This record gives C-alpha cells, sequence and structure tokens, in this order.
C-alpha cells in the first residue's frame, strides 16, 4: 500500500504571440517518492480531462489538451518508494462557445489543481472518482471543489499523487 497525497506545481507561461501560432506545448516530468509505500504497489495514471480556461473576463478560451507521458501502470518493488511521472499539456483556442471550466476573471493567470493525477487506489475506487468528477463538473461546481473531492475519495486508503498547474498569457494586441 501507499498512503501520501502529494503534489507539485509547474508554471506555463502562454506566449505573448500565441494569437498567431495558435497552439504551444510544454512537457513536465517529476520524480514523487512516497515513503508511506510498503510491499509491491501499482501506481496508475488517472485519465485526464480537457480544460477550458477562461482569461480577462473568459475573452480569451484555451483549450488545454493533458496526455500522459506514458499512460501504462507504474508497478513499484517491494518497498520501492519512488516514480517517474510527468505529461505534456497543449494549448489551442478554444471555440467561442466552449464553457469555460476555469476563469482568471480579469486577468490573465489561473491555477489548476489536479490536470493529471495517478492513484494506488484500486479500480473500483478510482472508477467511482472519475465518474463523480465528471459529473460534479457538468453539475456546475468549481474546477477546484470537484477536484478536491476526487482527491479525498482518492486518497481515503491510498496514495495520491498530483500535478498542478499556473498558466499565465500577456496576449500581444
Amino acid at each position: 500500500a501507499c498512503y501520501s497525497e502529494l503534489s507539485v506545481q509547474h508554471n506555463l507561461v502562454v506566449q505573448g504571440d500565441f494569437a498567431l501560432t495558435q497552439t504551444q506545448m510544454a512537457t513536465y516530468e517529476h520524480n514523487f517518492n512516497d515513503s508511506s509505500c510498503v510491499s509491491t504497489n501499482t501506481i496508475t495514471p488517472m485519465s485526464p480531462s480537457d480544460i477550458i480556461v477562461g482569461l480577462y473576463n473568459d475573452t480569451i478560451k484555451l483549450n488545454l489538451h493533458f496526455e500522459w507521458t506514458n499512460k501504462n501502470n507504474i508497478t513499484l518493488s517491494n518497498n520501492q518508494t519512488s516514480f517517474t511521472s510527468g505529461y505534456s499539456v497543449t494549448v489551442t483556442p478554444a471555440a467561442s462557445n466552449a464553457k469555460v471550466n476555469v476563469s482568471a476573471g480579469g486577468g490573465g493567470s489561473v491555477m489548476i489543481n489536479g490536470v493529471a493525477t495517478l492513484s494506488s487506489a484500486s479500480s473500483s475506487t478510482r472508477g467511482s472518482a472519475a465518474v463523480q468528477f465528471l459529473l460534479c463538473l457538468l453539475g456546475g461546481k468549481s474546477w477546484d471543489a470537484c477536484v478536491n473531492s476526487a482527491r479525498n475519495a482518492l486518497a481515503q486508503n491510498a496514495g495520491v499523487y498530483s500535478f498542478n498547474l499556473t498558466l499565465s498569457y500577456n496576449p500581444i494586441t
């Protein structure tokens, strides 16, 4: 079993001339160490969801598409505590009718918890956390509230390893 709730945060600066390139990609890699892991363990990357980010009173809407660098389970040997994970995010313009998931209000930066999450929890727990998350999101609650609820569900008697992201965009105009 593993039991820790661990996170890491990175910064993504959307370049000022994104409006001309209309795409940008970043890749992040982190080595987690959960010293509570005992015996052998399987760490599962949860399928991520695209996130629509609204900036400048949602007049700029960006589609964030997340993908695991490796989607396969991570297996830890007996009393192994460390593992490497990571993801790429691709930022593209969102469709004009896209519903904003995370909003910067008047500004150009947002903080997003849990853009990509791994868990040592069981299939049952992860499956039900995943469906409740998407439901919670459609239900109107904030991304943060939904991801917190999911993390707490995954972390009950298991480990959770989260990537968080700060995105900022100061467009040329």
